[PDB]
């Protein structure tokens, strides 16, 4: 399961070409990817190198409620949105209004109000907008065989009021056998910092879905538009890709919850996560 | 390269799961596929049965012209939306107000006019709503580089208004070593009627936005949700499975085109089509 994104990571290195890109780093590329991870009985966490658990459970929660505040993801020892909500960023793109931390309308804004008017970070649109994320979990109790259950983040509306537009833009939701699979498309992927993180995210929204609906968690299946490497990236994932991967680690909820917003971060628990070393890779900014 | 689409039939048909859906017909469903169609020198164009090419290249420049009037298109002898536009059909989703074969905010005024309040098929929206469709190839012209290259069909807001809601629901472009590729995402595929017409069309649309950007086509990565087979198409693709694929045929632009809106359907010519009888498959409703 974990060879399919090392796989896919060989492939860029061989197959790949040169291309620059918004920053002055290069990466190699390659468009149109696709890898399949199955959520039975076991939990996706990258164990070739350590994965940002703590950064992945807390910015889903962050996701779920909402919230576009940067600095209430970072006040949770999260600090991954910290640069594209800083003072010096905002005035660069010319939000001279927003208060330090107001990433505008993104991921948690359109998940819950597709549509809605954005005013800043610290508005409440409740009725405001289409609330995707409830009516998957309706279509899925109600109608599993729908084929349309879908949340999309692209609002081409939005978008110049957004620091970064969103990455994973799209997703789908699919039930057969009393098992909930989800399907990403993800437009751009970093594939040595990125896109292990996005992998767990989205592995650990399936869990929380499935665990509302009362289905059990079936395959993952993570489809990238341009997947790269980066040039300062290259020899990190070499080395990872001499390592032999361990059996993915468990996710045990511990409480039964009924609303999805009624998740809190201690009602997760990760059994035998045994990663290989941390990886140094640099963000690309 | 057709074996690709010849592969997922076969992968359906052995490995697929019984699934309802919307119709009372049965499926055989697979979640999560990706295809790779080479669009160097060639024009995939199915050669292991006839495709309706008139229906793909009168629909889509429907599409680029952004009408939403299915009685315009079925005048130009393609009659593919008349179902989803018949007054017995609008009064049956309550749509007791459009004159019969207007389909609502769909694919053509998603691309020319995302946001903008819709109100009738006879309407004059330019100027309204984002253009989607031109700033995708000014992004090529101007930024190639580009990881954002986008076009969203899938609006929340404008869901339930529409007859059909999109099944080709996002798109992305990518550009290296001049050239232009083109990934597809799609909800939902019926493997044996509207994937093959799927594939000429967003086929034709990059010939179309390469022609006018100076690139030369790539590759189409044609990416499924919710792949299935009809159970009625199980038989007719099983006869198509014996079939051995002919060379595809190639596409001529008869004119050099400055603008996408400028498009005819004169300006193109297929050369070298020699597809295998037509095989019979009905549609769903
Ligand atoms: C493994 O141990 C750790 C320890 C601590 C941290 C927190 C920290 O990073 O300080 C991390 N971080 C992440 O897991 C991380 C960082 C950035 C994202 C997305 C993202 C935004 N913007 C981008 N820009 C580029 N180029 N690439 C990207 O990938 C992104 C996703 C995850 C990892
Ligand atoms: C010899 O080949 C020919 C000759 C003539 C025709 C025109 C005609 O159909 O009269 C056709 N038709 C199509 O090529 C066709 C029909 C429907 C679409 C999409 C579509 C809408 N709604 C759907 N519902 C279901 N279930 N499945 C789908 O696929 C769709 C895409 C293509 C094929
Ligand atoms: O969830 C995320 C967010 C960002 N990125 C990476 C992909 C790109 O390297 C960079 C965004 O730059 P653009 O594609 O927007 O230019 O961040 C990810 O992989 N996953
Ligand atoms: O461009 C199109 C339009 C429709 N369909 C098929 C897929 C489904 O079988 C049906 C739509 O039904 P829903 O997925 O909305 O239930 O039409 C396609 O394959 N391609």
């Amino acid at each position: 399961s974990e060879l399919q994104y090392l796989g896919q990571i060989q492939h860029i290195l061989r197959c790949g070409v040169r291309k620059d890109d918004r920053t002055g780093t290069g990466t190699l590329s390659v468009f149109g990817m696709q890898a399949r991870y199955s959520l039975r009985d076991e939990f996706p966490l990258l164990t070739t190198k350590r994965v940002f658990w703590k950064g992945v459970l807390e910015e889903l929660l962050w996701f779920i409620k909402g919230s576009t505040n940067a600095k209430e993801l970072s006040s949770k020892g999260v600090k991954i949105w910290d640069a594209n909500g800083s003072r010096d960023f905002l005035d660069s793109l010319g939000f001279s209004t927003r208060e330090e931390g107001d990433l505008g309308p993104v991921y948690g804004f359109q998940w819950r109000h597709f549509g809605a008017e954005y005013r800043d970070m610290e508005s409440d649109y409740s009725g405001q907008g289409v609330d995707q994320l409830q009516r998957v979990i309706d279509t899925i109790k109600t109608n599993p065989d729908d084929r349309r259950i879908i949340m999309c983040a692209w609002n081409p509306r939005d978008l110049p009021l957004m620091a970064l537009p969103p990455c994973h833009a799209l997703c789908q939701f699919y039930v057969v056998n009393s098992e909930l699979s989800c399907q990403l498309y993800q437009r751009s992927g970093d594939m040595g910092l990125g896109v292990p993180f996005n992998i767990a995210s989205y592995a650990l929204l399936t869990y929380m879905i499935a665990h509302i609906t009362g289905l059990k968690p079936g395959d993952f299946i993570h489809t990238l538009g341009d997947a790269h490497i980066y040039l300062n990236h290259i020899e990190p994932l070499k080395i990872q890709l001499q390592r032999e991967p361990r059996p993915f680690p468990k996710l045990r909820i511990l409480r039964k919850v009924e609303k999805i917003d009624d998740f809190k971060a201690e009602d997760f628990q990760i059994e035998g996560y045994n990663p290989h070393p941390t990886i140094k890779m640099e963000m690309a900014v």
